[PDB]
């Protein structure tokens, strides 16, 4: 199934932050009607918080979050979850190796915001 | 029903996050085996990041959040998110008002790291 | 915070299905726009479906799980989570006793049919 | 990455149930301990359950969920949640056809029962 698309009210302000574990420079690419909107890149394996940044979801909604390693795409895990019918997460995981931890780039999308 | 308890692994490195959408200044305190392990402080409307760390789950792996404003307890609420069995997010909202949006601080616990 | 309320899409059919864990009958009720629509009751300490029911949301979306035993509500815990992001479901534990194991009833909501 | 897979305590009764939404009919396999446990088989439009087991998870706590229709295997979407640290549902969509609805077999595992 598609991973690490997620569609969000329109024109609303989300939180997106990325987080990285591996020995490979993670490049994080985030679209907003299929367009990059944001660019994020590092290299940590302890949980490097290597870029957050506030977007709106534009007037479609749609966010897709993508992830290569020296241009490979990594492959993708997602989901979304909400609380108290109010506070929304969507949750990205990726691989780029072999071992499956699915931790190699983390990226964590919340709304609303302010 | 408690939340924002949660039991990891035993003696598991995780990260743990925190971002602010609040007029009020955020304190976040998070607690491995009833201890103190780390605390945030900051403001911001703009889901700014007020606070990152790695963090042991020890011999208990018991992992607890609270958040307060001005010494006021934020009423909180969360849940636990795992992805392809492998992939560990435990995830809070907290509410310092009147609004109920619950994003006032946002706490993302994630693990494995590496 | 607020618990077993979910906004849905309006006018949408859902299945909602219900289980029973406990040696006190269950009492389940759904409402839709603060109306009682479906309604269960049953004792199981084996996971039985004490109800399942296809609903639909109606105009204003609004979807609210009550659980009681003999008139006395139960605590509940809910969260929503959607799968590649078309899949929802919407999801209620409660606990009717001491023990806080919060499967006494158990509720699951899904759509879209069809 | 591997969907419908899911690691439960060892040794503990859990429920699994499914629905069909769907021209085709649906056959769901629940594995434990690499071997079947339970079939289910049933055709519905209207999310009629087709079929629900209470099972042990055996010596590994794996549980394995797996869809066919018409002898092809379904495209599998999956994740557990986890609410106030206690209660446990393992969520499986499934895609038989050409649309991604991925309802057309949906599959809920709950834990702890009793
Ligand atoms: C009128 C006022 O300053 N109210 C704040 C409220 O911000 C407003 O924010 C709340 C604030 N209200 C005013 C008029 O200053 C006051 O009621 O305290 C709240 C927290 O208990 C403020 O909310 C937070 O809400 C604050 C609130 C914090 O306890 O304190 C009041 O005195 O901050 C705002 C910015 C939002 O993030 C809230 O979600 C958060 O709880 O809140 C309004 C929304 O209800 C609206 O955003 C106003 O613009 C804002 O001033
Ligand atoms: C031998 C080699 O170069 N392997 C890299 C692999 O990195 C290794 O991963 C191991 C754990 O699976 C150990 O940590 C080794 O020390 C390490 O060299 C690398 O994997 C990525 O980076 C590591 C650190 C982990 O974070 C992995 O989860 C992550 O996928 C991959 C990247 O594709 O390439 C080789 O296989
Ligand atoms: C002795 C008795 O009748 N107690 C009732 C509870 O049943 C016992 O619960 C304990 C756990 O607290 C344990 O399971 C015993 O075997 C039960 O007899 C009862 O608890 C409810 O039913 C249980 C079977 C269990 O599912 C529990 O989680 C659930 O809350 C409570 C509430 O109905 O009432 C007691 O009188
Ligand atoms: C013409 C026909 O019968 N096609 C079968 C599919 O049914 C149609 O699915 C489309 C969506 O792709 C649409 O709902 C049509 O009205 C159906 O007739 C069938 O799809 C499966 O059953 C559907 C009713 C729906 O639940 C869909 O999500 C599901 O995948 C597929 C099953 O493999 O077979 C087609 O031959
Ligand atoms: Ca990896
Ligand atoms: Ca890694
Ligand atoms: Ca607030
Ligand atoms: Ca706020
Ligand atoms: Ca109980
Ligand atoms: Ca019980
Ligand atoms: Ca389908
Ligand atoms: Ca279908």
């Amino acid at each position: 199934a598609t991973q690490g698309v997620f569609t969000l009210p329109a024109n609303t302000r989300f939180g997106v932050t990325a987080f990285a574990n591996s020995s490979g420079t993670q490049t994080v690419n985030v679209l907003v009607n299929n367009e990059t909107a944001a660019t994020f890149s590092g290299q940590s394996t302890n949980n490097a918080v290597i870029g957050t940044q506030v977007l709106n979801s534009g007037s479609s909604g749609k966010v897709q979050v993508q992830v290569s390693v020296n241009g490979r795409p990594s492959d993708l895990v997602s989901a979304q979850v909400i609380l108290t019918n109010e506070l929304n997460f969507a949750l990205v995981g990726s691989e780029d190796g072999t071992d499956n931890d699915y931790n190699d780039a983390v990226v964590v999308i919340n709304w609303p915001l302010g």
